[PDB]
């Protein structure tokens, strides 16, 4: 109960303190009249932007290298397909449901299960199979390839969780499940580059598991977070460190609910990880 | 727990389970009387001892402090006698865990007893679903109210808890389990206290007012949530693992905790307490 509202309260602070205002130098603005960001509060820290059109970040907690975004706007598809291709893309994660595509209102394109054209990019993408989580929670694996008028063609594997209750949080467990599922098929790939001898893998920028939600900032941060938590070499880490660093690097709202908080306290709990600092 | 430790937890419950195994016409479990289909399925009996009634695969299971019934989906032959369970047990909560689309599935002959209104014998049934409740990862507890009215006796009501969408595949994690497990511990506190206030005499009853809790066989799921339920109260702080699913074996059949994976859910748990998995 303590240590919990303690924490709550330092992270509190800390996204006041990041708070947008208007023009903010801090944050990455539309430059030429396109809508950059799909919620006017959810903005995109100009400092570790990936690209000056889309409404992503890189960001590195620890040991742990990602990029968070935002799901890209029908507009922003041909900078989003550039994005992973440049990264040369070992894993994409997408944590919204099938539910949340299909409702029309949301405009969250389905670019990744269909075949299309964007500008110059064709993609295609083949449903290779289901992967349970836990639950009753499963992933849908596709492979995306994006091929573009005299680039190379770059495969990307896509692990869709196609169910991510719309209702309530997922549990810690399904989490740590696919956490696990996204560095594995990311290790795959990295090492498929590797043996072809792709510059990429010299290159910390690139190879970087690319996540998002709706916003980037609730599911994404949570997944992050135990992504984070699964490295070895991030043992010194509290979880007001994790958060901490993930909120300067994209935006203050980074871990945007309480019941996704929670999924990082007990999976910290159970590796007696600290929460807070002192 | 160590992969040890669990290895041996496992010998010693395979033990036991072989231990129990009912052989012909066995003294220790119930016997189907006449030419009426007695067990859902032939393998996993009713021990006699315990037992509810002589025409049910139903038995009283106490682990430490924790008192639940335990039993099979009742064939349809069974129903009015299952009604008859519910009503003088004074029910305080039904916790039914096999899924819709096993209930609909009409080759495993589940008669969907709950959510109907009904007449079996000289029972009449009604149920009203009331609210869903969520429990983490998308499963959901579908919430009823039973009411079964009989012939010169009074009508008793049971909140029954469905979880509609319990998993047909994957286990359900430990997580889920905690928050079902207390739902129903929640849901009994609350009718059990209303037959106090009215003044039941049944309140001073040990064979009543405790949940009855099924899935199919009353063996996997059911031995799941009990074990929770178990670990949920604070004066069985003393019982390992190993404790409570052989109580549990010995008072029903030597199935309890039919999969691995049950196993598995009761160690976390287990584990999240600081509760001994062995006995030593």
């Amino acid at each position: 109960p303590e240590a919990r509202a303690e924490l709550s309260s330092r992270l509190t602070t800390l996204r006041n303190t990041l708070a947008p205002a208007t023009n903010d130098p801090r944050y990455l603005q539309a430059c030429g009249g396109e809508k950059l960001n799909r919620f006017r509060d959810i903005q995109c820290r100009r400092q570790t932007a990936v690209r000056a059109d889309l409404n992503a970040n890189y960001i590195q907690v620890g040991n742990t290298r990602t990029i968070a975004c935002q799901y890209p706007l029908q507009s922003q598809l041909e900078s989003h397909f550039r994005m992973l291709a440049e990264n040369r893309t070992p894993v994409l994660a997408v944590l919204a449901s099938s539910s949340e595509i299909a409702n029309q209102r949301f405009g969250m394109p389905d670019y990744f299960r269909q075949s299309g054209t964007y500008g110059s990019i064709t993609v295609e993408s083949k449903m290779t199979q289901q992967v349970g989580l836990g639950d009753g929670i499963m992933a849908d694996m596709y492979t995306l390839t994006i091929r573009e008028a005299g680039q190379k063609t770059i495969s990307v594997p896509v692990v869709h969780v196609g169910n991510w209750p719309d209702q309530t949080a997922v549990s810690s467990e399904v989490t740590k499940a696919l956490a696990s599922l996204v560095d594995q098929t990311a290790e795959t790939k990295r090492n498929m580059y590797e043996s072809k001898g792709s510059s990429a893998v010299a290159d910390d920028s690139k190879l970087r598991p690319v996540i998002h939600c709706r916003a980037g900032v609730g599911r994404t941060a949570q997944l992050i977070g135990a992504m984070c938590m699964n490295d070895s070499r991030n043992s010194q880490l509290s979880v007001e460190d994790m958060v901490s660093q993930m909120r300067v690097q994209r935006n203050g709202i980074m871990v945007q609910k309480d019941e996704q908080l929670d999924v990082l306290i007990k999976l910290a709990e159970g590796q007696g990880r600290p929460l807070l600092n002192s």
